[PDB]
């Protein structure tokens, strides 16, 4: 799965949200390009199970303008996941990002 994402100024995006509430799975890895016009975006994979209302952070990396990075996701089987990334910048960010 793939997206070209445009992420605003001092703003996030929520992507590839993959739930399986019965039988856990693990989870792929999120490979995240920053073309700009931000410095830095930051990619954080977030999980959660059927009896909370808190998703919990497990993950980040930053990616540079120009960077193609790919963050990591945890050997464990999950029933909730997503990812957050993240613009902590005054510029707008140009992103790829997809499953590996
Ligand atoms: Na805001
Ligand atoms: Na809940
Ligand atoms: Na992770």
């Amino acid at each position: 799965p793939l997206s070209e994402l445009t992420i605003s100024p001092h703003a996030s995006v929520e992507v590839f949200r993959i739930d399986t509430p019965i039988i856990p799975e693990s989870r792929k890895s999120l490979r995240v390009v920053n073309t700009g016009l931000a410095n830095s975006v930051t990619a954080k994979f977030y999980w959660s199970h059927s009896f909370t209302s808190e998703w919990f952070e497990s993950g980040s990396i930053d990616v540079g303008l120009g960077e193609d990075k790919v963050l990591n996701v945890p050997s464990n089987s999950f029933y909730y996941s997503k990812f957050v990334i993240y613009n902590n910048t005054d510029k707008v960010a140009y992103v790829t990002a997809n499953l590996v």
